[PDB]
Formats: structure tokens, C-alpha cells, sequence
RNA sequence: UUUUUUUUUUUUUUUUUUUU
RNA sequence: UUUUUUUUUUUUUUUUUUUU
RNA sequence: UUUUUUUUUUUUUUUUUUUU
RNA sequence: UUUUUUUUUUUUUUUUUUUU
């Protein structure tokens, strides 16, 4: 099966690039200028524009009698780079609506509404969007809205998401994200500035249900096994405060805490484009199907295949404001962050894998990805993660367990006069837990996370990877080399 | 009567016998090696894949056009010891199905149709293979579909058996077994991956009846007298999710509660083999009618007798993975485990009957049981039962009870003005359980668990063994020299 | 508000008006062979087959490879009057489906997709349909599906629909069409026959719910207040065999109790063109806003407007079998039945307002509607509905109340010892209703039934019409000639 | 379908004719004796023997230690016809049980234990023994055993049958089998001559019950609508004595009435021996799907040619006692009769359609058909069907209905003063049936039985066949030629 | 102390809480 | 390793704790 | 007086109670 | 038009109402 899972992402992805390829001609785009990763981003901006249903509904209720409102409902606009003698600029691509509708419906059939197959690879993109946006600027004009502080921000990785897309991206957004939209459903209960809805999923489950319900879902796919989960199932029945509450303490404790939560990579759509020509320029090699998956080292292929020729603007502005100012490498370390996850990930792993020092915000410099007035072209410094590693999704080890099958209440067959290891009060936990005990769980929960922090702060000992975890070679995709990224100071 | 028993198990055990030298020289097997236990479970293993009516079914479903799926179904593979120089190997045998249908039909008659005479004798070293495999892995391949925890694994004796041996055994089997089986019954009313069925039983009802009825009626076989039996006549009225949460609380309630559940002992075939050629060795004294029981002394006998000089392999490699490892009477202790089904059996009561102390799995080693690339032989260590025991089915004491006769409503013939030992409750309690009372039976019996549980957690005091119990001498099956295992700490 | 509301009808009207001259143009049907009510029929046939999105799903899962299926799909073919020399005959005009969908999405808009216009005009066509099949055939081929007898076809009306109309159509159905539904709904869910759903309604209710609460609501708004209402609040907890014995019960009930059921006039599409030519040949006074409604006289003047020159098929041949047989009044009685949905009227009514003798089945004569191998036209009788009458919905008097307002628990300001008209008992009655009392209400409304029906064969006695109700003359829809339709035998 | 029908029984019928065959061959008869029918017949009942489960348990109960009985299970006897010069004798044919079993596993498959594929065909010709056995001798040796006289038995049409059968053969047999089997049930719960059961049907009713239930199903099955099935839904509920009475009732009340009972043709196996052999003689013209039908004029093709030159015995000896006797046409009519079930058709229809006149015991003579001492052999008179025509399974016309929709009480959507066709009395019957009103349901329908023969009393004024019936020629299939087969005196 | 069924899979992977 | 919703807004502003 | 769904079938057979 | 059970007996006696 996983061949065939290739395969279809293979599909999936050629028809993102026959899009692409489409669209790069419908804006008008230059051969060359097609590889540019930001007209990879104003395509995708572009699409999800489109694509905003709500948003479309908003804009319908707004559009009035004005025949400029009207015409310009018809015009799709598109920021794209364009250059000429090593320069580089902006230029404002338009098509109809009916053209960009055109291309979508021609590749992923006219069905466009089977909301899953265009919604899924559109959320995979927005999604990228949302960690461009976070390695960015820290979200700041959105939580002026959405109302919570830095660490919250550093756990809501995808946050940035229009709303329709958190449900799409389930597994992969970061805890906060999750967190965050509940205590911001709670304020749109007093505010009005919403609607609320019912959904269902096929393949997981047949449920039919509220964000509420499709939340507290979510953070059970998410929250710690016993306890956090425990808090989890208790949480329709704590009062809207305690819910905050609890929200918080849960959340303070995910910054710590590493139960499962979902890794991915998603390179740019000219980057899959740059492998397509990558792959015609190597004459009948290179193919798709290799690299086609969500998961595992065929991401690093993928990325160091792009590393070999692809192309980007440089600005010689910047994101930032002091006359301290650093390269295009570090715009290369924040592609990789931005396509693989790497916002909360160890530098110190990330700087052994892309065989290069890694860096703090105080540190990190990059431009803005939308197209400019002028500026200059680059392209890609070669093999970049000159080392790999393996993904994954949790924390090394859970908690220290009971005994594994031994030492509960001993059964005797012979007819003996007996001590026994007599264990009636764990079994009695036992029975409460599968019957659901409920009483003064927030208390007894707060406690709980007290008590496993501690744990956790002795357990950190060893609390480190899955066991065979180190840096290895791009020649030892094998495993071969198991090295350690750093000793201390 | 008992001893005409005897003799037809010595007959019963006796064609068992054949049938392995048959297979033995069937399949080449050394005279030496024809003694070795794990020759014994792959003559066993390659007999259930043959009698295996159901996946017989599901292969001629799937074996299609293809002249190698056909020829493969009539040859028929064991993997076998063999031996030379002190260094032992497998071998690949090969027969044809009519050469092992030759052997069984010839020494249990043509009309190995007759399932009850095959598959009780079957039954009995199926249910010695799920024994071993069970203190061997946890079942893990099979609970991932079977979907429950370690607990439930440990109530579950037996539960490795293919699903038409499950009937067969119904005395001897973990409450877990059918737990878990009523349990999954309800996931194949969903999935579908399921055939639903009828059947009847001589000798002991002729009703005529599903799994439902079956599981039914031999959970009520097992059930503490009063509320769990009383829950599983209430059970057909049950919900189905009141049945699942009924089923843990039964089954963890069957954690500490110990109503009748049925021992055996299961001897491989190769001992009982070795038991034959050792009544040769011994020149006309060690009679198998003598050992011919599934209950009795008559058990350690054999066993013992098997410890003077019957052989079996040993790897030097392990089932473990850590650098601590132990000797072959680790594999003595789990053969003596898989033999007399102790794995929830009192460890302190083995360490004295096995005369040397006794382990959890933490400690617990052994080899695979399966036919080695490279290793050598090893034989018994002697006598190794070198004290005995009188073994059992149940809990040494039910409830402290009623009055047994007295202080009921009392008659009057004679003509006399008297108070009385008014009692009118407790008889309405008798016509109403007499009557099958069933209101909130649920919730009734769930308070009568959590305090019958707490009344037990009491009378633990004195809840030890039938009153003369303790583990006499292999000199004193005449139960003189009473003894106790431990005192404690 | 109600001018406006006969402006948007005929504005509605118009379009079904443009759409038939364009289809009738398109086609070739001869000038005068427009006015053909077997025309009207066809078209509008035409139509749900274009229209019939369930259908094309099944057709599109069956098309296949088939090159001959494939261009089928392409023609659309309509069965139409042709006549020539008095004579009238069939012929198959055919046209793409993409000329159809030209007329349509030009005069309702591109966004025929907008499911509510198109689905309201042509639900009522479908209806009228509808009734035409169940006043010609009993719906014989149909019932050997949908399962039921005579007298549940009888309370039917609008039971020919395909599924997606029954939605549509809610207020004018007769109560059987739901409840055959809900009797089949059960049956698909065991047989597999069908897809379940899920619906939302505007205007009325955003509820977003299956058929079973749809369903459950239109029996709702169906069924009498008090018992019936109160089982159909207990719907979803009756059983499923409780259900069917409920909905027979209700049904048979429903025989004599007439709650809230909503008439309708449909008027075929080619009397519509009548009514414009018709204003047309008279110069510049008919005018169709004054006929735009779906209620009220206004109908009349519309259905004996088409009674001055209307024009349709005589075939010599018969729906019929006997050597007796009838003229065209009785096609024109039979149009009339269709138009006003009178199937379960009083005869003896319609018999004074058609100024005429009326009929039952046994009587009845008519053509197929189906355009013929040779035939002759016939043009109306005049001014046929020679009296009209106001129309109506509900039973003339609900039941024998309670007290209006007095006879209460009775309140005492003044200090002053005092007697009282004390009702605490139907006081409790009254909490009970109000706060939803459920248990029994299965028998408890069954005997309500049964004594209701007896409370309203006491009722008959003056159980007749809304108390102004008579036959007027149509120099008299001012009301002023008060008559009876008969007195007796 | 129909076709794939009449092909799936060709391949059934050529399955009987390879046994039949193969059992020619097995006891050694002689090629032109092959096609007797009485060898036909001793085959069949060979095969009952073989076949007969229950008699075998009871067989084997008596088998004992003696060596003669074991010898005798081991051997199968065949009494056959052989000739010579022109006459003819038995002879004792003997073949292993095994031998029968290879010939049966062989052209039905190994799995006979599929009961219902030998089942259902030996039913047929059980059947079809029972039918021969019915109008031979008038069952006196069974009816000593089950206790009823001369018209309970014309009613019983297959009540000959081993009981293994009467559940296959449920459509066809005369409704007085099921009735003396029920009768017969009351009397072996006095008497212990037997074991009671439960069985299920597939394609039918998956519901899991008694002959109690079987019986009363059956029962449904056959009786009229209204007031007999209403006293068989009542059934369960009448005492026993009453069944006894009610069943007498229902006998006597079906010597009149004629509800749903179904015909069968069954020619012998020989018979369909000869159709091949016929077809070979004819050089590949004659195809036995053509013939392949239970129903139908495809049977009278089989019988008429069949008739053209099959071969019996000719005893001059009688089933008979005074000196008149008569010929092998005799037998010809007695073979017809067995061959169509037509023990209680018309003897005029039947005497138009074999086109010579027909007759009652008092002149009907025969032979045994069992193998003889000496005798002669005969072959048939040419086409003896000369007129055909079509079958069916109950009375022309059930009884005089109510109004067929209208007369019930009316709907008012006008509001107008009115009469009404008031039928609250016949509405409340038609709740009252469909309810399941029981009260005195014994007494009422003794009454309704009563009264209904008077009413068929009138009604036979055309009560007579379905409305296009006649004997046509053999010439018309075509059913051209419609004749009355007599005026009277 | 006693008496029969059969359509979701086998001839390996660690010291382990949930569909890897 | 698998499978769908939609009425609070976008095509810029700094090294920053709260509605500027 | 007001406002949207879609996977069991169509371009004929009699005066009729149940899967012809 | 469609789909499985099995513990009261067989390889002969007349033109006949009940256990000869």
C-alpha cells in the first residue's frame, strides 16, 4: 500500500504543479521567473482568496449597488515577480475569477465542490502560509484579536489559519492553536462575531457535532495520556472559567509536556515545480513518485533537491530596523523552518542537520516574500541539510509505569495457606479510571500536573529521543554515523 | 467408575502416542530426538493447521487459478529438531495431508468427522500452545486486534485458541477469555469481519443456540454466586454499552473475586511419549493408567516423572534483549507453567512445590520453542515437583451467609400468645431473587461489586485454601507433614 | 404586501409563460397546437427527467462505455401534439439538453443551481402530475413498491413525487404521502435501497436535520393539535413497530380528522399561454396579476377563463376497458380534479360549482394524456365552474372545549370565608401537557383516538363548513346567494 | 431471468438423468428397460432409503451386536424391471451404500450434508411417489397411524411423505396435509412417538421456530384472505380441542373454498431419460431447456413427448378384485394424474385435454408399478394430451369486495354546507382488522364461514377459471381456439 | 466427572498505555 | 496512514506586556 | 403568506386484497 | 419465481365408517 500512497500523492502533487504551470502562464510569468518560491506563495495567496467561502459570503452582503464593487468581483488580481538583467520587481498579474475557476475545475475536476480534495492540499498550503507568517512577526495584528501572550504563541503553530482551514489541518496544528480558538469561541459567545456551525468526518468518525465538541476531539488527539486526557473528557462538564482556567494550566503544561503532535513538511509549489525541471535538466532520473510523502527522508531528498538551482528574490532591505543585517542563507533558514515545522524544534539538532550554526529571533534575519520594487535575483547554496534524521511526533517516554503484568490480586488453583501481594487500591484506580470518575478532577488534575512536572524535571535524565536518534550523513540515509549535535559549554 | 475412566484416557492418550511415532517416523525424526517437547508442539502446531475447518474455507477461497497454490495444498510442512554431535538444527518435512490423515484416521477411526473425539483431544494441545504462548509474548499481535489491556490479558487463560476451540474448552479457560470474546463479538456486529452461528451440546444441554447464548451460559458456568450470576442472567436485557461496562466491572471485579474456574494440566506429547519409553527403560512397572487424569496427583507424578531424563534445545540466544540472562530451568519453570496453567498461580506456593524460588516476567527467561538454525540438547533436572500439592477451582470460602435453617417465620401449633423472630424482609428478598427481580439490576449489582469487594477486602483474614491445604512432600502424597510457603518480609 | 406578492407570481407565471413559448418554438409545435394541454404535460415531463439530479447521478453510475449511451445522453427527446386537417397525432421533437438548459438558466437565471427557484415551480408541476396519475391509475406500478392499501392511497395526495419534491411540496400533501414515506423510510433501512440525509429550510426553520426529524415535522404541522400533535411529539420514542402501528392509526383517524392540510391550484403551463393569448384576443383588458395567486376565487377566474377556448386531444380509444363510455366534460372534470386537487372533495360541491352531476371511478372516464397515433382536438366547454366557492383547510370546528378564561383556581383578595369552583385536578392536566408528558401516550392516544372519533360522530351534527360556506354564483363572488348542494335521497 | 431459470433446472434435471444413469448401469439394467418408468420409480425410492436421516438414527438404535444387520447396512437393494423377449420379471439389483454415494457425491457435489440441493429435487420425487401412492390406495396404512377419513384425505395431496420432506415441499402440498400433520402434532404430544423442532428458511423468513410455527405458517400461506387467515393469525390463541374443532372447520370450509394452493408437474426420471433419448433419436432438434420448467405449457410438451414411444409394464394381473378390468390407457391416465397432481381437478377438463373421457375409482384400474414375476412391456399411445392448457393455484374470484377507493368519508376543502357518505362502521372494522381484533374470533368466523359458503353457494354462478380458460389444441399454444369441455346432461 | 462445526488469515522482532 | 463547509474582514511599519 | 439537494430506475395494459 | 435437518419404522392383500 504505501507505494500506492506515493503514488497518489505523486498525482496530487502534479496536479498542484499542472496548476502552477497554468497559472505561471495565465499571470504571464517568465520561464525562468516560474521557479520563485514568493510567486509560489501569491499563487497560493491567490487561490485561498478565491477559495474564502465565508469570506465570499461577507463580501456578497458588502458589494452593494457600486459597479466598481461588481467588476472588481470579477478581476483576480496577483502580485508576482518579474525580471529582467539580474533585476527584479513586482508585477500585477489579472485574470477573470472563470479563468483561475478554469484551471482548478480543468485539473481537480469541475467538483471543486468536493470541498476535501481542493480543501485538503489548499489547507497543506495555508498552512505553510501560517508558519511563514509565524516565523515572521509573532502573529501580532491577529492575537490584537485573538487575545493571548508569547508562550501561548509558541504552542498555536498554525494559528494563523482562516478559520475554515483548523479543521482540515487537525493533526498537525500545535496544541496552542487549538487552545487558543476554544478561549476565543468562548469570547465570541458573549460577542457575537460569529456564527456557530455543526460538522462530521468520514474515515475517523461518523459523529456529527459543534466546534465544541470537534475542539475537545482535537485536544484529546493531542493532550497527554491520563491525566491531560482525563482533564479532556472532563471538560464539557467544567464551568466556562474553569475551562479557561484549565485551558491555561493545560497549555503551561504543553510547554513542558510533549504528547502526540503531528510533523510535516510542506516545500513550496515551485519547489515541487524546481524537482519537475530538476528532474527534465537530469535527463530521465529524478522521479516525483521518490519523494512523494508527508513523512520520512524523501522530505530531505526533496529539500536538498531543491537546494541544488532553485531561485528566490533578495531584497537589499529587510525585515528588521537596526544597521545589524546577515545573507540569503538565513532567508534559507527560514524556508527550511517555514517548509519542515522548525519554529519550536532544537537549534542545536537544526544546526547540526543543516551543518550550520543555528540562531534565536534576536538573530534571525529575511525579507518580507512579496514582490518588490526592486531588487536582485538568488538562487540556493548547495546539499544544505548536508545531514538528515528521522521525524516524529512525541515525547521519548511517557511516564515511569506500574509493573507490567504482575503483582495485581493472585489467583490460587492449589489448596495452600498463602501470603499474597495484595493490591486492592490500585485495582480500585483501575475501576475508577475505566468507569470515569469525575470528582474534583480539576483539583485533583491541577495537582496532577504539579506533581508530573516534577516528575518530568527528574525524568529529563534521559528524556531525549527515540533510542537509535542521531545526526546522520546525506551519504547514511543507512544510520550508519551516530553522532551527538553538542556537549555543552 | 473413576478407574474405567483411567483406562479410557490411557486409550485416549495412548492413540495420542501413536499417532506422534507415527508422525515422528513420518517426518524422519531421530529416535533420540522424537523425545523433545518442541517436536512434540510442532507435530501439534502442523495438526491444528490441518483440522483448522474455517481457515480451510478462507483457502480455497483465496487459492485461485495458480498450479503452487495448489500443489502447496497438498503438501504439508513441519519444521522439526533435529539432532547430531551434541549440536541440534531444524529440519523441513515434508508429507502429503492424506499421509497425516492416513496416521489420524487409522488410530481415531475413518470418521475423524466425529469433531468431538478429534477436537477434544485437539482442544486440550491448542489450549497447552495459547498456555505457552501466553507466559511466552502478552498476546500482542492479537490484542492489537482483540483491543484490550494487560489486566483483562491476564484474566484471559487461553485466549490465543482458534475461535472453534473456544466452545471445546469452556471449563478451563480465563473468565477474561470470554470476556474478551463477548467484547469483540460486539466490534464484529459492527465490522462485519464475522460469520454468526447455532449450536447444541450433549451430556450437558441439548438447547440449541448462538454465540450469544454460548458465551451466556458459560459466563454463567463461571460467575461468583448471588450478584454476578444474578448479572449474567440480567445480561440478555442489558444495552450494549451497559454490556461492555458490565463486562469490565465483572471482569475486574473477577480480578480479586475467585468463583469456579476450571484447572487442567496439559503434558506435551513428547512427555507422554517419554513417560511410555520410560515404563520401557524401567522393565515392566510405571503404568500409564497409573498417570491416566485430567485432575490428581496422578499430574505431579507425570511431571516428575517426565523431570528424570526427558530432553528439549537450548539456544544460547534468548527470548530477552537486555544483557541479563538465566539457565534452562527457567525454561523448566516454563514448561511447568504452560503444563499445570500457573500463570496466575501463587509464586510462593511454585517456589515451595518446585522446592526453589520463584519469578515475575521482569525475571522470567526462556528460548522460542521453534526449530533452531544452530544450538544443543539439554535434559531434565530430577524430580523437580520435590513437593506436591492438591489442586482446585475456586475461592476457599463464598460470603459469611444467612441463618442456615433458623430464625425464619416462625410456626405455632401450640395455642399460646408469643412473640417472634420477625423476618418478612429478608424472606421477600428470597420470592424476589426466586422470582428473577430485575429493576436497575445494573446499578444494583454495580453498589453490590463495590461493596462485596470491600466485605472480601475484609475476609481476606482467613480467604486462604481449602482448610487442610499445604505443600507436602514427594514422599507424602499421604498429606502428613502440613506446611506453610512464606511468613512474609 | 399581497399585490406585490400577485406581481412576483405573475412574474413567476411570465417565466414558465417564455420558457414553454421557447419550448414550444423548439420543439416545431404548430401555433395553435401550443394550447395543448398534452403539450403542457410534456414539457413539463421533460423537465423532472432534465431536472431529476438523483436520477442522473444513477444514469451517469450506468453510462458506461457505450458510445450509443453517451449520445443518448446528449438528445433530449419530448413526445408532443401535432395536428393537421382536425386530426392530431404525436411526434418525437427532439433537442440537446444544453438548448433546454439555455431557455431555463436565460429566463430564471445562469444559477439554475439556485435548487429553491427552479424546485418551487417545478414541485408544483410535479404535484400537478401527480395528482393527474392518482385521479387516472390508483398508482398501481408504484404501490407494489411503497406497500399500502386503498384507503392509505387515498390520503396520498401527491405521492407519485420523485423523493426530492416530497421536501418541496411540505404544506400540500396529502398526510398518507408522509406517512407511506416514514413506512418505507423503515423499510430502507433494511433493505439498502436508498442514501440517508440532511436539509435545512429558511424562512422556517435552520434546524439542520434528516429525514426522520423533516418527516417528523411535517406530521407536526400535519397532524390534529392536542392528541395527534402530542403522538407526533412522542414520534421519536416510539418504537419502530410502535411507529408503524402509530402511523396506521393516525392514518385511519385521519380518515375522519381533518386538521390543517393545505389545498392548491396548479393550473397546467399551456392554460397559462391560454390566459395570455386569451388576454391577448381581447384587446388590452385580462390581465394575469389579477389571476397570480395559488389561493382565493382568483382561481376560478383563471381555470373558467381557460373554459372559454381552451384546446386538447380526443382519442376515440379509452382509459377504460367495458363497451361503456363518456365524453370530454369528463376529460373536463378530470382536469378539474387535477387543477384544484378535488380527489378527496365532496362531490355533491363540486357537482353544484361545475353546475353538473359529479362522479366516482366506477363513472369516471378519460384519456392517457400521451400524444397519440391518430386522434381529433376538442376546444372547453363554457364558463364551466358555473358557480365557484371560497377555499379552506381545516376542519370547521377543532373539538368541545374547556372553560375560555373562568372556572380557574379562583384568586381571593377580600378577607372574606368563601367556597370555590375548585380544578386542581385538570390544573395538572394542564402542567402535564405543557411540560411534555410521555408516559403511555401510546395506549393512553390510542384511546384517545378511539373515543375522539366517537365525540365527532356526536359532532357531525354540525361538523359541515367555515359558517359563511356556499355555492355563489360567478355573477356572485360577492357571496350574496347562500345555497345547499343537496338536501338527501 | 426466466431463461437462466429454465437453464439452472436443465442443468438440475441433467444432474437426475446422470444419476439416473449411472444407477442404470450400477445394478445392470438393460439399455432399452432403462427407460421404464417403473425402473424410474425404484431408483427414486432407493434413493428415499438412502436418504432417509431420521430412519437411519433409528436404524442404527436397533442395529445391535449382530453381524447379519451390520452386513445389511453395508449392502443397498434395488428391485428392478428386466426383459427378454418380449416379456418380462424383477431383479434383485444390489450395489454397495458407498457405491450410491460416489454416483450422488459425484454429479451433486461431495457436500450432500447441502440438504437442500439433494433435498429439494427428492422432495419433488417424493413427491411425486406421494401423488402415485394417493390415488393407488387412499393412504389406509399410514391413515390407521393419522386417525382422519376419505375427504379429510382428498384434501391431504401429498401427505404420503417421510416427514423430512413436508417442510421442503410447503407451496404444493393439499392444505389437509398440513392440517392431519397438525392434528397429528396434538396427538404426539399425548402419545411421545416423537421429537420436537426448530428449523429456519432462507430467501424467505429468517425466523428460527417450531413446527408449531412451521405448521401455522404453512397454514397462512395456503388459507383465503379474510376470515380463514384471520382464524390462522388467531391460531396460536385457540385451545386444543378448539384447534381440532377450528381445524375441522377450516377442512371442511376448503373442500369448498379454493384460496392458494400451488400445482406441480413432476414426470419421472425415466421419463426425463426418455426426453434425452427422444432428443438424440431426433438428431439435435429437441432441447431440454426448451422443456426445463415447474410450470407452464412447456410441461404438456414434456408429458406429449414423452408420449411419443416411452416404454412400462404390462401386468395381467390388477390393482383390482372383480372381473372388470381395463387397459394400459388406464395406466396412461393414472401416470397423468401422479405426473400433474390432478387427483382433484375436473375430470371433464382433464378428459377434453387427454381428449378421451375420464373417471372415478369405481372404473379406475392399474397396476402396481413394482418389479414383477413375468409380465409383457407396452409403450405409449401417440400425443394423449391432444388439447393443453393453462395451470394456476386458486379460485377465479375470491369474494364480492367493498367500493374499490371512493364511499369513504369525505374531505372538505370548500367551505360549504353538506351531506356526507357516512362509513364510521366500516372504517372502524377496517382499524378493528388491522389491529388484530381477536374477541371470539372462533364463533365469529364458525359464522363467517357459514354464511361465506352460502355466499360461494350464490357466487358459483361464474365462479369457474381465469376468464381466457379453455382446452386448446395441442396445434395452439396459441390459445386460439376457445371450447367448453361439457353443457351437462 | 463423561460426548461434535465450519468464511477476517501466521512457519520472527524486544524492557511496550491506545489506528505505526 | 487514507477522505468535505460556509456571515467579524487584509494586497506594509519595527528590537514590543495588556482597549492607541 | 414569502425562500435551496443529490446513488434503487419509466417514453403502455385494465372493472384488481397481499412477492406473478 | 429462486435456497438446508435429523429418534415410532415397510421391499403385498381388496369394492372398506371408527383400536382386528
Amino acid at each position: 500500500t504505501p507505494e500506492e500512497q506515493r503514488a497518489k500523492n505523486a498525482k496530487t502533487i502534479l496536479e498542484n504543479i499542472q496548476i502552477y504551470e497554468r497559472m505561471c502562464d495565465l499571470f504571464g510569468v517568465s520561464e525562468d521567473d516560474k521557479l520563485i518560491i514568493e510567486n509560489s506563495i501569491s499563487i497560493e495567496r491567490m487561490i485561498r482568496v478565491v477559495t474564502d467561502k465565508k469570506y465570499q459570503d461577507k463580501k456578497l452582503k458588502n458589494a452593494g449597488s457600486d459597479p466598481e464593487k461588481i467588476a472588481n468581483a470579477g478581476k483576480v488580481f496577483c502580485r508576482l515577480v518579474e525580471s529582467t538583467a539580474g533585476k527584479c520587481s513586482a508585477r500585477l498579474g489579472m485574470a477573470l475569477k472563470p479563468n483561475v475557476e478554469a484551471v482548478l475545475t480543468d485539473v481537480l475536476g469541475n467538483e471543486l465542490d468536493r470541498a476535501a480534495v481542493l480543501g485538503k492540499r489548499m489547507g497543506f498550503s495555508a498552512m505553510f502560509k501560517s508558519n511563514l507568517e509565524e516565523v515572521l512577526y509573532q502573529r501580532g495584528k491577529n492575537q490584537l484579536k485573538k487575545r493571548n501572550a508569547a508562550e501561548t504563541f509558541t504552542l498555536s503553530q498554525g494559528a494563523s489559519l482562516e478559520a475554515r482551514f483548523r479543521p482540515i489541518m487537525e493533526k498537525h496544528l500545535g496544541v496552542g492553536t487549538v487552545v487558543a480558538s476554544i478561549k476565543n469561541i468562548l469570547a465570541s459567545k458573549k460577542n457575537g462575531n460569529y456564527r456557530n456551525k455543526m460538522v462530521r468526518k468520514p474515515g475517523g468518525n461518523r459523529e456529527s457535532w459543534s466546534p465544541l465538541e470537534r475542539e475537545i476531539s482535537f485536544l484529546n488527539k493531542k493532550l497527554f495520556p491520563g491525566p491531560m486526557r482525563q482533564l479532556c473528557k472532563k471538560f464539557e462538564y467544567l464551568n466556562e472559567q474553569e475551562k479557561q482556567l484549565a485551558l491555561n494550566l493545560m497549555l503551561d503544561a504543553s510547554l513542558i509536556l510533549k504528547p502526540q503532535v503531528t510533523h510535516k513538511m510542506i516545500m513550496p509549489w515551485s519547489m515541487w515545480l524546481a524537482v519537475k525541471k530538476y528532474a527534465e535538466m537530469n535527463k530521465g532520473s529524478p522521479s516525483l513518485e521518490d519523494l512523494a510523502a508527508y513523512s520520512g527522508v524523501r522530505a530531505f531528498m526533496a529539500f536538498n533537491t531543491a537546494c541544488y538551482m532553485s531561485k528566490f528574490t533578495i531584497g537589499k532591505g529587510i525585515v528588521g530596523d537596526a544597521e545589524i543585517m546577515e545573507n540569503g542563507n538565513d532567508k534559507m533558514q527560514t524556508l527550511a523552518m517555514a517548509c519542515f515545522g522548525l519554529a519550536y524544534e532544537d537549534t542545536g539538532i537544526v544546526a547540526a542537520m543543516i551543518s550550520q550554526p543555528m540562531k534565536k529571533r534576536y538573530q534571525l534575519r529575511v525579507g518580507n516574500f512579496n514582490p518588490p520594487e526592486k531588487g536582485t535575483i538568488k538562487g540556493t547554496s548547495a546539499g544544505y541539510f548536508h545531514k538528515w534524521a528521522e521525524f516524529g511526533n512525541r515525547l521519548p517516554f511517557n511516564s515511569f509505569g506500574t509493573g507490567e503484568s504482575k503483582q495485581i490480586s493472585n489467583s490460587g488453583v492449589f489448596a495452600v495457606q498463602r501470603p499474597s501481594t495484595t493490591n486492592i487500591q490500585r485495582l480500585a484506580e483501575l475501576m475508577a479510571r475505566n468507569t470515569g470518575e469525575t470528582s474534583d478532577n480539576f483539583t485533583q488534575l491541577v495537582q496532577k500536573i504539579r506533581e508530573q512536572v516534577g516528575a518530568f524535571a527528574d525524568q529529563k535524565a534521559n528524556l531525549r529521543e527515540f533510542t537509535g536518534g542521531y545526526i546522520y550523513d546525506i551519504t547514511d540515509v543507512t544510520k550508519s554515523n551516530p553522532k551527538i549535535p553538542q556537549l555543552g559549554g
